[PDB]
């Protein structure tokens, strides 16, 4: 279950998603719009997905996508500040999980997440250690999909 | 116009904004809830839209209105720290504006909130004052719907 998945998350891994998130999440916009920029040039097969946020190549220039962007590290956010407590991760993912669920997202196709994350992260040099540690967060995610 | 809306933030109205969102916004599930069920009672007409969350009567206990309330929550997060660039503050507007605008949810109904707002902000101490600014934000979505 998502609980199963959740209440996993040990004390040293919460630690390392915290020490990254302090840096990461510092720069939501310039780093909410890298992760997805990295998303659609490594797996352009998702850009179809997207169509709403019309032409994904324009960038930082993109309203639509800037203002998904921003948002998106905000649910990260919101994953982050719940880490401590199971039961409230729990539900605010299966909130999430309900959103990609509806556009048909499976959590194989979710989980291509990782690829840019990682980038993300080495560019702030934060090594595998730390890609491990979001790869369990997002494996919660995948738990409810 | 959600630009001239968002012109109407002055510094006195952002300040306002800030100080009184550290209060509230440092327990994101106890006050969204409160916002919600207020929402609910005072408007039980506006209670048809939430049916995903199935009994919202339950309040606290159930599970899909608490992860509800506590997103919702860091949509305000959102909006706040945007406040420093009006640019970013209309894209990420006009995002969360696109999720009610599916549900039908038009600028009359979505100024219901404001008497939720007003009471929860009074009951934490904060009177009219604080209520005529977040009313000021709640104008710059009612724009973009
Ligand atoms: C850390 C990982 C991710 C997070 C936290 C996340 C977060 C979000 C958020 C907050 C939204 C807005 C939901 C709404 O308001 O309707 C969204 C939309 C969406 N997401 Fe994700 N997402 C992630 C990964 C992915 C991946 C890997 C895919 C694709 C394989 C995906 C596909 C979508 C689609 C199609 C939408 C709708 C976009 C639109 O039309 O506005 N997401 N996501
Ligand atoms: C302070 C103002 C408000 C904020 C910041 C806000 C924020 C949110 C957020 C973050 C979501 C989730 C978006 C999604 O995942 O699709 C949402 C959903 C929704 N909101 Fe609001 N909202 C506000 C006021 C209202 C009001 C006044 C109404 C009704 C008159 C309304 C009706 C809805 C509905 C029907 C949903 C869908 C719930 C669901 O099925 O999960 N919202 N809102």
């Amino acid at each position: 279950s998502v609980y199963d998945a959740a209440a996993q998350l040990t004390a040293d891994v919460k630690k390392d998603l915290r020490d990254s998130w302090k840096v990461i999440g510092s720069d939501k916009k310039g780093n909410g719009v890298a992760l997805m920029t990295t998303l659609f040039a490594d797996n352009q097969e998702t850009i179809g997905y997207f169509k709403r946020l019309g032409d994904v190549s324009q960038g930082m220039a993109n309203d639509k996508l800037r203002g998904h962007s921003i948002t998106l590290m905000y649910a990260l956010q919101n994953f982050i500040d719940q880490l401590d407590n199971p039961d409230d991760l729990v539900c605010v993912v299966e909130k999430f999980a309900v959103n990609h669920i509806t556009r048909k997202i499976s959590a194989a196709e979710f989980g291509k997440i990782n690829g840019p994350i990682k980038k993300v992260l080495a560019s702030k040099n934060f090594g595998d250690k730390y890609a491990n540690a979001w790869a369990k967060l997002v494996a919660v995610v995948q738990a409810a999909l």
